[PDB]
Formats: structure tokens, C-alpha cells, sequence
């Protein structure tokens, strides 16, 4: 019932989380929290909804259903369906005139251009501490930035009914050791953008 | 008095804190706390003892003393004098051969190489957020640094100068805040004026 709904909705950015399976072998709440947080806070990157400030997660809750939240707030419920989820997360979002997010991933603060050039971006993926860029267009009609909290670097490839949920970006993450190299920060972006290119 | 003796502690560091009289003026309690709070920041800065990651403080007591404090913890007091002071502080501390502080000054984190490039370092200003570098040798036998907290620059300027309980003025920090903590042209600027600083005092 509700394992499946989630799985339904997951389907929606491509994840496949095997809820459904995961209950069906016993396994116990946490696991089954673990995995549906897991995979919720894949399935943000894939929407493009534009809520990297936000932590998100989901839970059984004690009548059958899925709680998702946003921040720790009780945002939605599964059960509701897209259209209820959509509305909970309609005014959180800030969206510009291409339909991408208008909000910084890592928070307020300074964010640097998105048309660096490489020289000086390897500066950054080298030696800066948590930073992010603002949206460039890039190739093949997509739109990238990156950002860096603690030790991932998040590489970002976005092409945007107010309920309907779709594929609508990619992030690949590096990290680690891998958070701060350059020409593995180039690779990523050629990953995500192949990645998106197949879902659209 | 103990306005006095704070104002002699800030003289090592070569801070003319002025205490003594703000306390002639009748100044309130809050607006003197404030006042050596302020000072005994700056003389964080000169001493050169390398806790830049620690939050200093100053207050009056009940009972006629100044408390220092480190992270919101009573350090020392004023009254019992430097060698308590200094005692008070080294636990904390961690120096290298030169003398100079390991600590980061933001605390856990990543901090580039001492002898970054300019032009590199330069990137950091305009467009990172935090950062920061490890020491590099400079001109004359000091050497210095760079970090980013928030919307100040600091820039540090170091030559370490002894008895354990001495203090003296082994450093000076040049700021720069708001749009001027994001402007590349200014770091040479503040560097070359922290040197001359330090010139001075030594």
C-alpha cells in the first residue's frame, strides 16, 4: 500500500527505491526510515525544486501512512498524493523566469559567478572552504552551478501542471578527497548532463 | 586601581585601551564590559599567542576584579596578574618551532598552503566564502597569514619576540570589513601595513 505509493513517487525522479520489496523482507522501521530518507533526498535533486537549504525526510508513521518533512516541519503526507505534495512545497520555492531556483544551496551568503573561468573555479574546488555558484547556461540547452557543504561537492545539470513531477535536473556528488579536484569537478558536469539528457 | 592595571595589561600589547578613565567619566557597567572586551580583542591580536579561534571576553566582577574569560569560561582576573594570565592561556596554545600558532584561526577545516600564489589567493577574496592560509615567510624575518570569517578580513603579520609570563606585542592584525573583506586589491595593502605596524612595536 503506502510502500508502493512511495515507490510510485520516486519512480517520478527516476529513483528506484524498492520500498515496496524493502518492507516486504521484515525489515524494521529504522531500516525502512533510513531507505526512505535515502532515496527522498534523491529524488529532491532530480525535481529541481530548488530546497538544498533544506533538510528533507520521510517516516512511518503510526496510522499506515508516510510523513515527509521538510527541515524537521511536517510538510506532507503520502497518502495525500502529488498535487498536495506539490502544494507544500510551492511556498518554499523561489523560481526564476527559466524555472530554476532563485535560492542559494548552501543559504544566505555570497555566491560566485557562473561563468568562471576554470583557472579560477579550480581555485575554489582547490582551496576555499563551503562555497557555491550562481546558474550559467551551458551546454545543450541545460543550466549547471556547484556548491560545496563539508566534504561534497554537488555538481548540479538543470533543464526545468503545477503538480506534476518530472526529471527536471542531475547532481552528481564527489567526496572526499574528490571534493577538491578540478578536473574530476569537469567529469561530473559531463556525467550529470549525460544523465539528464536520457531522462528528458 | 583595577581600570589601571587593565590598562597596563592592554599597554603590552600596545593597545591604549583608556580604560581607567571611561571609569573617571562614570561609565556604566555594560559600557565598560564592552569597552574591555573590545580591548582585550585587540591585544589578542598583538600578543600573537595564536587562539583566534577562541572568543575573548572581559568583564567587571561583583567584587571589584576584571574576569577574563575564553569561550565563556572564567580564564583569569585581572588582579592576579600576568603570570596567572599567561598560565591561564597556555594550556591552550599550541606553538611551533618558530613560535608561531598551529591552530587555525576558523577552527576545524580545510586551510590552503602558507605560500599560495597571490593570483590564487586573490580568487579566494572575490569569490569563496570563509577561508583561509597557513603561515609563509615574509621580509625581515616575519611571516604571516590570511582568514575570512563572515565580512572581516584578518590579516596577520607575525614575528615572535623570554620569560613564559611575559607578554609583548609579537604580531598586528590589519581588518578589513563589509566589501572591503571581498576586495583582492586590498590584501597587499593590509599586509604591507601590518608590517610596518610590527616594525614599530619591535
Amino acid at each position: 500500500g503506502i510502500y508502493a505509493a512511495f515507490d510510485t513517487l520516486m519512480s517520478t525522479a527516476g529513483v528506484d527505491s524498492q520500498i515496496a520489496a524493502l518492507a516486504a523482507s521484515e525489515a524494521d522501521a529504522g531500516t525502512l526510515d533510513a531507505a526512505l530518507t535515502q532515496s527522498l533526498q534523491e529524488a529532491q535533486g532530480r525535481w529541481g525544486l530548488g530546497l538544498h537549504h533544506l533538510r528533507h525526510e520521510a517516516r512511518l508513521t503510526d496510522d499506515g501512512d508516510i510523513e515527509i518533512l521538510t527541515d524537521g516541519r511536517p510538510s506532507a503526507r503520502v497518502s495525500e498524493g502529488f498535487g498536495a505534495l506539490a502544494q507544500a512545497y510551492a511556498p518554499m520555492q523561489a523560481l526564476d523566469e527559466r524555472g530554476l531556483s532563485q535560492w542559494a544551496a548552501l543559504g544566505e551568503g555570497y555566491r560566485a559567478p557562473g561563468d568562471l573561468p576554470l583557472a579560477q573555479l579550480k581555485v575554489l574546488i582547490e582551496h576555499a572552504r563551503d562555497f557555491e555558484t550562481d546558474w550559467s547556461a551551458g551546454r545543450g540547452e541545460t543550466f549547471q552551478r556547484v556548491w560545496r557543504k563539508g566534504d561534497t561537492l554537488f555538481v548540479e545539470v538543470a533543464r526545468p501542471p503545477e503538480a506534476h513531477f518530472t526529471v527536471q535536473a542531475f547532481v552528481q556528488t564527489l567526496s572526499g578527497a574528490a571534493a577538491r579536484n578540478a578536473e574530476e569537478y569537469r567529469a561530473a558536469l559531463k556525467t550529470a548532463a549525460a544523465a539528464l539528457e536520457e531522462y528528458q
